[PDB]
């Protein structure tokens, strides 16, 4: 039966790369990589060089669109020193480690031969603010479409893919748990633009920031996996970030790992699983390219549209 | 504030027309309108003939994107007597006139200069024969996104865009109010593939036939517009199809101009209108191109997605 999707394993992917130079080190992947990822440069060279290879053949590709638009509207070409960004939307669960693919992706596209100006972009930013949301009693829905500003982030999107010279977006702190009070992340008419977050493969009764994506990936793997990862790194962060005496979440430093697992558990249950059933899987189907990861945290698999 | 469209009133839309050649009779026109229409030449001329333009501009831009998929896997060329068929989308409530438009826009775009495969498939094939409504208790609610069998009609466009050399339709019949037992359409690899429905903007928990549209139209105008147009056709056709004894709505023809407006009312307020509102109508952000009517049908503003 005809399918808009092709399917490979990582042999038939790695293939793909071709001649297209790994311009990273050891030392860079390290501090682009999160806690838990086992990414490394052979996974950087089997998968996310073709990937690499394939977006930027794309980016030209998709000019020829908005040229054509442009032709039609009789309007001057475009400054080639600031054509129309690439807008790139990564999505997946919690702990899938989409965070880590969105950082890798933007190091390599932005090492580029004529060396683009890639801008990375996490929905962090977006989300409401502590107190606005227990004002609409959404403190345990954190995560969820409705605890963004989804208007904010539709209108920071459009503004850059429509040449604005800069935009502005909020920035949030993991480490308080909340937006930070006057910080700004300014992006400045970008050749690609990565957008990070949860649900940004959205779509709804109104244009959304997923109708801009000329790109979008979706990191998956199984949801019992996931739920791993995550309570695993929930019990790892008791001596990184929960150490710390600044985290919102000092207390859970002194849980034991069985309370530990417990409280994890529970937080999956009650919030991340059920977003990602709810919200963020069925938001796959659309994504330009799936990458399907083992119990191992290894990407051995990808779908492509090819449609 | 940036915007992902672009507003245009008919004179400076149809300054984009440029020298594109009016290839359509008067004859052949009307032929190719519905009871109620006023589209004429003039409009074809202002309005349609800028939008075949822009088509073809992007029918060929289109192409780039799928030639960069095929370049990246390392796969052939494409037989050039067969590329990647562009699919178009044309939605709109129920009398808005987008079957006309539909039509029309076949028509030209099949006389363009190099002749074109350009095939017309609308939704009503796909609608649920009555029997089968029926057992969905659905009977009521013919035209809405349940009523339709979604899963063949996403089957077949996928078949048709993928490369296959033919893909069959069902066909419904307004005559008999059902589908007909047997009827096919038959499509064979065309060039271009005009897809016109009620919700064939509609997007979901699954990929659909919206997300392999290259290029969208929605018909717009008011909604009490629309009704009235609804209305004054129902009675219109009292002595046009329901005037023929075959007719399923046979008992309508004897119906007075009274009894006949409250009957076509009532249908508007308890289907039509209701899935106008709830499904129809959420979709219209995310057309390339709306063309708004205002009360006497008259095309006279346009809404362009430049995003
Ligand atoms: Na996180
Ligand atoms: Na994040
Ligand atoms: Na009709
Ligand atoms: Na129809």
């Amino acid at each position: 039966e005809p399918s808009p999707y092709v399917e490979f394993d990582r042999r038939q992917w790695r293939a793909l790369r071709m001649s297209t130079p790994l311009a990273l080190t050891e030392e860079e992947l390290v501090g682009l990589r999160g806690l838990g990822e086992q990414i490394d440069l052979l996974e950087v060279e089997e998968v996310y060089l073709p990937l690499a290879r394939l977006i930027h053949l794309q980016v030209a590709a998709r000019q020829r669109l908005f040229a054509a638009t442009a032709e039609f509207l009789g309007e001057p070409q475009q400054n080639p020193d600031r054509p129309v960004p690439f807008i790139i939307g990564v999505a997946g669960s919690v702990a899938v480690g989409k965070s880590t693919t969105a950082r890798v992706l933007q190091a390599l596209l932005a090492r580029w031969d004529h060396h683009p100006r890639v801008d990375l972009v996490t929905t962090d930013g977006f989300l409401y603010p502590n107190a606005e949301l227990q004002r609409r009693n959404l403190m345990h829905r954190k995560g969820f479409p409705e605890s963004y500003n989804r208007r904010a982030l539709m209108r920071f999107v459009t503004s850059v893919k429509s040449g604005s010279d800069y935009a502005c977006a909020p920035v949030y702190s993991h480490l308080h748990y909340d937006i930070i009070p006057g910080a700004e992340q300014v992006v400045r008419h970008p050749d690609i633009l990565i957008l990070e977050g949860l649900n940004v493969l959205q779509t709804g009764p109104t244009l959304m920031v997923s109708d801009l994506f000329d790109f979008s990936l979706y990191v998956d793997a199984r949801i019992e996996d996931i739920e791993q990862w995550y309570v695993s790194r929930f019990l790892a962060m008791r001596t990184t970030a929960f150490a710390d005496p600044e985290s919102h979440f000092h207390h859970y430093a002194a849980f034991s790992d069985s309370q530990a697992v417990v409280a994890a558990r529970e937080i999956w249950r009650t919030i991340n699983r059920p977003n990602l059933v709810e919200n963020i899987l069925p938001t796959r189907p659309r994504a330009t390219l799936v990458l399907r990861k083992d119990a191992d945290h290894s990407i051995n698999r990808l779908r492509l549209r090819k449609l």
